[PDB]
């Protein structure tokens, strides 16, 4: 029923919404996130990052950690209405910390500018914009509404000005997965305000199927560089898994077309069908190369696509070697196997689908 | 059992509970006062200056220094009641405690976290609640008006913030409300009223009604971890160290409140073990693990057992906490080889001397 | 025939341009250079040097690392038209990083000035000027054309003002290899613009064949110091190998004359003809003394001169002990034997010749 | 000599009669003076390498300089041929004592930017005694204006206070720090024919109330005038230092308490050969607290003329510290306390604080 | 002549270099260490870069001595081999440039003595700088530093004229005979270049240092003099005496010839059946090379200055073999240098032509 190192069944994770209750291990993760003074990640809105120092999070990855926690908390709010207020509180803290210079300051240290939202920098500010929207869908609070409208207009105006569809992270550095976050943030703003910023999405989905995708492999190239026209000629599994998951919330048929191809290209089923692991690129047998996140993002994609078999296989690969334990009702891993480990396992366990988040029942 | 001395214990529970009646501290309490006061530069109460070598040597985290100073101060106030011959020394140490508490090393996390340059103007009640209680206890012990103008100013900030808030009490930064931090601030208003004949303590009844209605699970006798008034969230876990601290301070203001919940608190959290000889405290529900979270459930429950007059539980807890830390006396000064938690020597000192918060509130004026 | 411990045969490297495809290990090197967020050397145009921190590159060597990667990327553009846009993008990043104060700021820290291009400093600004030109040959982009024109004129004007042929790196410190880069940059500017800045080259080639070369040994002296007149009395293999490789792009006959003499002076064939290693100076049997780059620059010169036998012998010496491996389609060395290791083995495996780069067809 | 003793007690006590320091005292002066840059008395500049090498804590440097200075003043009385050297070293001691490395804890702790304006009597009492001893040894008026200014600050602060003496900070009064300040007034009066010392009788009357246990011959650790507190532990090092300096001003005072002090704190052991000093009551442990009870008792035994206890204490202190003489300079491999070489030097030479007050004028 | 165990070349070979007009191969390998490798060789650049000294762990306060002793050796290379004179001049230009950098003189300001290291006092620094200016111009004929040389020579002349004792202090109350020896020799060199008579002050100084500063029977100087107190530190010093007698031999040969045999009896220990020698730093000890640890190395320079081939051989047999020299790629390294300034002082003693020969160097 449960192999060593698994805490709950795949059936149990997929049934949380129908039961209106998170699993006990998800509650223990929420306790890790919230319980201990000063050192839990969601203790305070202040510019303190002790939880991330303790996990040895690299500075450039903090912005991804906060965002992926926020996306998981939005699904907790949909699963269990009794945890919606807590999830809203944690989302307020997530937005507050995301705005701290420890999180965005690499933009200035690299020489690109003193203001991280004014131009470009869509990985940072796409996540921030999606977070502002999810906070307001969950709580009904207008605390960040003026900032949200301002950043949504920046994103709209940059897309409208560019001859390619979307926005760069820096001059000649375009990433499809960073764009996927920014476009989903426009769908959320439209849900809140009755606007049509999402009308830009069709041009983007047409553009990314042109030279940014390998159609036979169902896989995006690593990056695009508009000034040279270059596409870096390696396909990327973690890039593809993230992008197809977010796109499925905006154009389900797009992701349904490429998902089986993606699986054939990258996913290695092993141990008699019990486990799976994901190769990061073509022309290798090695799993989880590059940034080391192909299997963890494919676990999120399997959840988004409703693929219980692949979800179970990947969590059987990822969770047992990391040695979970529950101490004083809080979850810890002795041997996290990647960056963003507890963040991505939490998000995949609770994820209700990006379309379900867009359609979240309005706040009491 | 209260007159037995287990291995790793320095004085009996009977001896600690008899100190006020005998008008003398135990020898190990005196040896703790020697640790606190004796060696130049490195003892914690050597000087009023902004020097923290004693805390560097113990590896105290910056955010915990304010609690270390405050818990030492609360124990020093009880030393003043136990032995009139030590009351002047306790007053001198309280002056140093207040002076160090005002140093930016102690409060400066407020500014580093981005909340402001002034740690008392608004919010921040754990820091400024302890500072306000310290100002009051210093003046009750000494009769000195050295800090009276600052005490009046901070008492009025606290009074005005309570009056302005729609919930009863003050936050620790927007949407972060802690019952234990508020308990300190309310007790500080009782002390100001004792010194000045005022009625700032009239706010207390609305606060006790609010925390009993909304923030306690009355059947378990246990408070929830925290309240977040903007979102309305209550973090849905009960906390033993939060509850032990809050019930101990509340017992000084409304004894009946803490007497109602104390037996239920013990059933919820306290594990008696070793054939009744020892006890250890679980931090939350749904676990068998002792002293999770911040690791202070047993140490705060030792203070609560002293406040409630529960000699049996005090003995059990001290039998769990003290022997593994390996106390000894060297050159008439107390040392521990293996302190078991943050705030270890501070909380064991406080629990060994504690006269009760009601007795501190009523401290008779000093001899001329 | 694949020699032990090698990734590809010498025949395979020399056939890349005819096959219009890089070898799989060259592609794996391009993956190392480009793939991983933040830590790959060609991730961003920003002033971030994590890739160089992870390799323990000394500050003073970063400028050479960037330039030698750039020179290899220009040959990738000629080998495979389908990788020309990638090579162009990487060259844009290389120019951007080369202008960062982390790269040039030793000039100011040493006390020489706040502006690294206005005078002297030809190793830095010679490489930057060659990189501006190669970027524009590969891409057709005029992004850096005004900066290129400005720096080409500074180089022209300094050559015209000096009584010796060329430019110093600081007062009394003249290096033939740094001048070779600067002169090659004038040939590239002339290819792009139809100018005649290269007309200064003949006076320079005449000058360096006086007190700066031992013509019998085919070897340059370490350095010249025009204020004292001093020539440092040691011959240098890495100085000679670099200089003869770049000179072969401007005056092939010069390098054809000295190359066999250079090999007799410095090159030790060993292991029954299978391997070779290069002595850095005369009067020693030790290989790869000094900066430790004689064998690696001789690998580049063997490629420039079309010498497949010596190329094979040197790569059999250099590559196996460094323990290459390919993980997730990206190349790593466990034990690089020198500074600039992956840069110089990359450049020598792809190098099409400096004259072929000069004559690169438009995009 | 028993292992780790360098000279007999008879030899130390006979130095003034022989007009010569012992060879180990000369080897200590060589440690103090010989090696460029790293000897403590090499230069008058604000360099503290000797103290960095001994790991002296910042707050202890002011005591180290002062105790060296007090030993140098006795060297000047022992051997007229070393009086000029002792004066030169005293000039450097005063110069270094004024450096912010030495006094700057006053500002870092938040008490003020001026270390002499008010309070801070441990620092400025030692500085004022040093100014006086420098002028007694040399006849130089180099520091006379500064000496007059600081003497007047001390006189005016004593006159303003309702308790007898001066605090180190508000509510922190130390009898041993006051003993230094009062002795500095006796030295100023010897030099100038003034009567600043008239304050001494009120101070000796005051410290024999709540600050001393007369039956034990022991001072309490500290007094806190704002609260009235006297810390309730007696202190051996505090008592030994205070009785030694007081014996120079009121010999009868120290003679009254010295036998009681010895009964309270001194343990003779090893068949009468050794002695060691407990720091407080209610312990069998020697040298607790700051770890200086035995070393200050060695100074007190010298001041009181107690050759037996001096020998017993030096037999305890010196051998385990493993002295040796290398190139005519004294080193200790295992100093047992802070201020170790300073206090053993001072006790070996000390002529008595009254003898320093009566020092004949220079030749 | 037989090569003693562990030596690179015979004493006969070092003493024959000037007559043969060629340096020995190990001296050439030392010049290669000094000049060959980019960035890390000490004489690579005129810039304020000290990597060579960082690699040897040279203390900051000793850098000024390292540069000066290299410079004095280079001046003798110029006399030994006309073909190396231009190289020696180039290296001397770099030596002067580096000597002027704040890393070299800045202890003067850090210790609190002033912002200008030449205006007054500080004769060890500025005496060496002044001698280096002169030797640079004798070797090259270059007037690059002539204005600075004239300025510093006048400062030294004016300070000697103002003082009631003969010479200049390092700091107030600290007078060192060896530091003064350098400053006086610098006046002889300025006079050789300019036909002036700044050297006229030398006789008063030689008279002065033969009073309380010398033990005439032992042929040994006291460690230091302190004019404000009148103190003379009561220990005689071998390294002080060896350096002073070497430089004085270039100005008053008879002075050093008088005291040299006495100095040897006082301090020099011959051992190993006459094969080796080592030098005691002070009286009243059997220990060799106490204090700063340079008595044997400075006595090797003095043996060379005085033409004493037997003592030179004995001292080099003591100093060089245990330091484990080797030649790698034609460049000299020591595995175990025995003291500060080790490769500098062995280089200088191996080439030294005599301070009188340097003073009278024939033109380029």
């Amino acid at each position: 029923e449960l192999p060593p190192g698994r805490l709950a069944t795949t059936e149990d994770y997929f049934a949380q919404q129908a039961k209106q209750a998170v699993t006990p291990d998800v509650m223990a993760q929420l306790a890790y996130m919230n319980y201990i003074d000063f050192i839990s990640p969601f203790y305070s809105r202040g510019c303190s990052f002790e939880a991330w120092e303790l996990k040895h999070t690299p500075q450039r990855v903090i912005k991804y950690s906060i965002a992926f926690y926020a996306y998981g908390l939005a699904s907790v709010a949909l699963i269990d209405p009794k945890l919606r207020a807590l999830a809203g509180h944690d989302l307020d803290i997530a937005v507050s910390k995301m705005k701290c210079k420890r999180v965005w300051g690499d933009w200035e240290e690299d020489g690109f500018g003193t203001d991280p939202i004014e131009k470009e920098n869509i990985m940072y500010k796409g996540h921030l914009n999606l977070m502002y929207g999810l906070y307001q869908l969950v709580t009904g609070s207008r605390r960040y509404e003026a900032e949200h409208a301002h950043l949504t207009r920046i994103i709209h105006d940059e897309i409208a000005a560019n001859p390619f569809a979307g926005i760069v992270c820096e001059p000649d550095n375009y990433f499809v997965q960073a764009n996927s976050v920014a476009y989903l943030s426009l769908w959320v703003y439209d849900r809140l305000h009755g606007t049509d910023y999402r009308a830009a999405t069709r041009a983007w989905l047409d553009f990314i199927q042109k030279d940014l995708i390998d159609p036979e492999r169902g896989a995006f190239y690593l990056s695009y560089h508009p000034e040279s026209g270059a596409v870096k000629p390696w396909i990327s599994a973690y890039t593809t898994a993230w992008t197809l998951a977010m796109v499925h919330g905006m154009d389900p048929a797009f992701s349904e077309r490429y998902y089986p191809r993606f699986k054939q290209t990258f996913v290695e089923v092993y141990d008699e069908g019990r486990k799976a692991r994901v190769r990061e690129t073509a022309g290798t047998d090695d799993a989880d190369g590059g940034v080391g996140l192909a299997s963890a993002f494919t676990l999120l994609l399997a959840r988004e696509m409703g693929d219980q078999q692949l979800f179970d296989q990947l969590l059987n690969h990822l969770e047992p070697p990391a040695k979970p334990s529950i101490v004083s009702a809080s979850l810890r891993y002795e041997h996290p196997g990647s960056l963003l480990f507890d963040e991505l396992l939490f998000l995949a366990k609770v994820h209700a689908g990006f379309g379900a988040l867009l359609r979240m029942p309005p706040p009491a």
